[PDB]
């Protein structure tokens, strides 16, 4: 909790203010500080609230002269860092690098202060609480704040380039993690000026990500363009048009299981979809989608449509037989009931249904064999919650397979009430065909804005519906507890009083009006108010709200359609035979250029 | 009424035009004015329509040379002010200060004219009629128009700094009351350069408001930031990020009962909600809301939801008994009537209802004990009319408590007709759960734009709608007054003819169509025109008006949600136990900095 | 000159006509419709001409 950091900061100000030496270092006044240097009664190695020395204070307040005076007073004092909880290993050389003082950093490296010191405090590790993530190293701080002479001075004074923190990120990862600053891109070249003998570009962190993959997942599009200046080279040009080949070795990532594009499209960050429109990614996945992704996705979409046709014509003809006992009940409808399994398969039409039943059961088996390892391989909250990878549809297809498997369980036990799981499966599965509607460019993002409205608008509006239909349903019920349920029985008991007020809210069921009897006088008053506040006011406010949400999607239609086709292209890249999915790009081993696969695109500029 | 001021202005022009001396002072011609100085037959102390002298006219028309000519001719004439109704104390020094004439002001203070003269007329006091509020003092006029040399000349020539008018405002208040002019802020610095020994910053007006509090209630954001350039100080900086502490002593205002934030959020001025987003105000109420305001508001919201659940399941099971007299009536619905209290509590389920009845009555008591002092402490029109402080919900909760207490009155008197107070209480109280819907950031401003549509759109459209359903209802009644009420009885008598035309306007009830009888030929003509003008034209126009006001709110959603959570945060700051609501901010008495409470925030700039 | 499509510069040239109008006056003579030029500027929507016409009628009495 962040109030502890406030308490530590003004406790630091307390320990500065109590000590005359730390106050003299803060205020930048040499007059009493000379006497503080001269006398041996005072202790120069005194601690702050955290462990900040006088050198830490004089580095923090841009006071180089008092800092250098106390380094002539104590040359050994520079190497000791802080030792409390928010600053576990903070040296003042980190502060002087971060404040971009060239003379103070030069004096600190001239007196032999530590350059490989890890500042492993909680303030320097990344969090929503800390406003910056500058790293844990001085070379990290120098390359991350945007200073050139300081970082080259740190190169010439030791400071080995490979520096993995507690998160395991090196300098390039947390040079990428800045909020899209252009000039640090050039300073990336400075790091690539001094990377020598694997290389720094290929070392992963504790998450297991290449810096190129970190630029992919974090949405740093300017750094992605700067990185693909190095990989590409033009092979010929004529007139306005150039042809250049991009290296897809770390785009496709054929050796690695967890691919680069899987890190791009399943990123939690919103800005990681503008990197998916770039010049070596868009042409590659467009070639994958047009050459392979759309035909295999279309034949799987036709196969699932035919599977649901073969399921609905199987469950329409379900075993049903006439009930043995008579009805003898007013307010009741029943002609026929469920059929026992001993007579459910007696004719040829029952066998034609039965082979369809085995088709549906093996369809459930091949659905859950394609989801349970897939939900295990990435996690539950990663895959169900992601709207780009079809997670709301992938919980629906799993619910289908569990429901029709439960229907097969219930049928062999020969117990009744199989209308309910068959009805949920039959209504959820035909809505899962929208999962196969992401492939078409015409009707693609309509399915993403439908789920966007379900999870955005109608999760906030459902609680404002349930304070109106509950109150008005309860108000309509009291006016018709006194009266009869025969002439006007739309509010007879309270569940149908809720349901009728819900339908009257939705303007589907007509208003409860029996003009052949005298209605209660309160009912017209409390229903006129309902027609004002609910059918007129509350509903069409939500309808215009849906229109605003539809406008919000429709300004960015292609940006989500391309993300949807990337998600399904890399999902059909996995789970599919290798002979039926050859490697995208052209090989280049027979062209003598190496065992790296490339992609040639040609453009047209002035 | 403002035509009197026009009559006074042209009567002033009359009294200028009749007198040759005042005409010569207006026209700035010295030729006959020399003879007017020379002769003793004319009276130099003559009056205008109000009391304006000729030196008043020469100050009014930037005629400094003629003013100095009669000012050598009459040195004592400068001190007399005007003496009729709109200018009861206006001197010419006020006019010369207001017109920024440096030489005339220097001459007027050189001849000993009064500098503490109070111009307490109706034109100088604030009103919608007067276009400016420059104050009542010369120092007021000089600071308020924004002239530096004039106000410093007034400081060196007397003019004590504390100058409270008939409204009681000093100079700083009516420097703040300007229409957001930036440069007067620097003029404010001049006053705070010359304020010495309480101070001028802490003296209140007759309303009882600090100039800090007047800056808060008037929405002057630039003055508010300029005031907090003095209060704040940075305690440390490193790299891009500074940590600074703000003084919340006059923000939280712990000693004063009527707090500062209560003056900000209950301000009638629209521009006082952009000052609620400022850099220590947003963080203070966000700390109050996240640390305390949201959990106690959520547990009160759950307690009120459970209280309404325990009230609706109490009144659904209300006592009713089978009636003794038989129906014997066509066009009537009745099975059963209300139950007497002597048999209303006979079983264990009646006792389970009865403890819920005492829960609801004590809930009404603890509601009206939390509203009647609260409506008395701020007034009726201040609290019910303010839409930010939940006033439309606070009249609804009061109406609920009065209605269920009227139910408690009616039930012990054992008289019938108790369906109506339960029906009004049960429709109003579940709509008051929207009052607890202001807390959530997801579903917050929906409940403010619903009341915005009720009080904006359906106040104007109902008068346009009650001249269509009245005329068409009367037109439908005449076409079916000739006919029967059995085969088509939707317009049998005139109340249900109004109600059916209302429902047909809302398109809930179907059109009156009985195809098994010959309808009147006028009815199809006057119902086809109804389907044009009412169902098609006026309804969907009002839907488009809802779309426009929905867009108008949705551009400024967060600005009202933050004001709503400020309103409920300062409502739960009051009326709640002190041990459960500690003082927000950190103490600082143990940090030796004084008995003032602060708030440290850190920012991130370049 | 009023019937132009809202051209500003002939406004000043209107002053030229009122520089040489002498002895009723040209400002008050009507057409066959029976309209004053002030009324023609009113009915044709020439707002710049109307403002320029109201520069001459108005005068400030105090400031
Ligand atoms: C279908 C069954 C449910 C599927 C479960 C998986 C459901 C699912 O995939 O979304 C998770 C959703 C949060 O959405 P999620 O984490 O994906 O992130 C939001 C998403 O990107 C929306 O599209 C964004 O627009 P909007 O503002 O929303 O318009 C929204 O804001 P922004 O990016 O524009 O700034 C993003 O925050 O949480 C629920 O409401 C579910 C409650 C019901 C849980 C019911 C549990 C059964
Ligand atoms: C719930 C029971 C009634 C609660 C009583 C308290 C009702 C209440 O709190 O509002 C008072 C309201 C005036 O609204 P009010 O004084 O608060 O000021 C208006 C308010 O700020 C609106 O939100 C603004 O938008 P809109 O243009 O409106 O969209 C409007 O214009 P603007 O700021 O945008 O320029 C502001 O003028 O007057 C009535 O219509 C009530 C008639 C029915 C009186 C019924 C008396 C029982």
């Amino acid at each position: 909790w962040e109030q502890y950091r406030d308490r530590v900061n003004m406790l630091q100000q307390e320990r500065i203010r109590d000590s005359p030496l730390l106050q003299a270092a803060k205020e930048n006044d040499l007059r009493l500080l000379k006497i503080l240097l001269l006398n041996q009664s005072c202790d120069f190695q005194q601690r702050g609230a955290v462990g900040e020395t006088a050198l830490h204070v004089a580095a923090l307040y841009d006071n180089l002269e008092a800092a250098t005076l106390l380094m002539e007073a104590a040359p050994e004092l520079a190497k000791e860092p802080a030792l409390c909880e928010p600053f576990v290993g903070q040296t003042a050389l980190h502060i002087a690098v971060m404040n971009q003082n060239l003379n103070l950093v030069r004096a600190l490296l001239a007196r032999g202060a530590s350059v490989s010191a890890r500042a492993t405090g909680a303030a320097f590790r990344r969090s929503p609480h800390n406003l910056i993530y500058y790293g844990e190293h001085p070379l990290s701080f120098a390359a991350c704040v945007g200073s050139e002479e300081i970082v080259r001075l740190l190169i010439e004074h030791g400071a080995d380039i490979r520096a993995q923190d507690s998160l395991g990120n090196t300098v390039l990862h947390i040079l990428i993690l800045q909020p899209n600053k252009t000039f640090a891109c050039q300073m990336y070249n400075l790091l690539l000026s001094y990377d020598e003998h694997q290389s720094l570009e290929l070392v992963p962190n504790h998450q297991g990500l290449t810096p190129f993959k970190l630029a992919g997942v974090e949405g740093n599009t300017v750094m992605f363009q700067h990185l693909m200046q190095k990989r590409k080279h033009v092979q010929w040009t004529c007139g306005p048009l150039t042809s250049t080949l991009y290296d897809l070795t770390e785009i496709d990532s054929w050796g690695e299981e967890l691919s680069f594009l899987e890190l791009v499209v399943s990123s939690k960050k919103r800005e990681a979809r503008q990197i998916l429109e770039q010049t070596p990614v868009k042409e590659l996945v467009s070639f994958k989608w047009k050459k392979y992704g759309r035909p295999y996705f279309c034949v799987l979409a036709s196969l699932y449509i035919l599977y649901m046709i073969c399921f609905t014509t199987c469950c329409i003809y379900r075993p049903l037989k006439l009930r043995d006992d008579n009805r003898t009940d007013p307010r009741d409808i029943t002609i026929l009931q469920q059929k026992l399994l001993q007579e459910a398969y007696v004719t040829h039409q029952d066998n034609i249904r039965l082979v369809g039943e085995l088709v549906t059961v093996t369809g459930a088996v091949i659905i859950l064999l394609l989801e349970i390892p897939d939900i295990f391989r990435v996690g539950a909250s990663r895959y169900f919650g992601q709207t780009i990878l079809g997670g709301p549809f992938h919980v629906i297809i799993i619910t289908y397979a569990s429901l029709v498997l439960l229907t097969m369980v219930m049928r062999l036990t020969n117990m009744n009430g199989e209308v309910v799981p068959l009805s949920f499966a039959l209504v959820l599965g035909w809505c899962s065909v929208m999962y196969f509607a992401r492939g078409f460019q015409m009707l693609g993002p309509f399915t993403i804005m439908i789920q966007k409205m379900i999870f955005g608008d109608l999760m906030r509006f459902c609680w404002l519906m349930a304070v109106v239909i509950l109150g008005f349903a309860s108000a309509f019920h009291i006016t018709f507890q006194t009266e009869d349920p025969n002439n006007l029985g739309e509010f007879s008991d309270y569940p149908t009083a809720l349901f009728s007020t819900f339908e009257l809210f939705l303007t589907i069921i007509d208003g409860p009006a029996n003009y052949s009897v005298d209605l209660p006088f309160m009912y017209c008053i409390t229903y006129a108010a309902f027609a004002i506040i609910a059918t007129l006011l509350m509903l069409n406010l939500f309808i215009a709200m849906m229109g605003d949400t539809h406008w919000r999607v429709a300004q960015e239609r292609d940006e989500l359609w391309r993300a949807q086709v990337v998600a399904t292209t890399v999902m059909l890249e996995r789970k599919m035979p290798r002979f039926l999915w050859p490697r995208s790009g052209i090989c280049g081993y027979e062209y003598g250029l190496g065992d790296r696969w490339f992609l040639r695109v040609e453009n047209h500029h002035d």
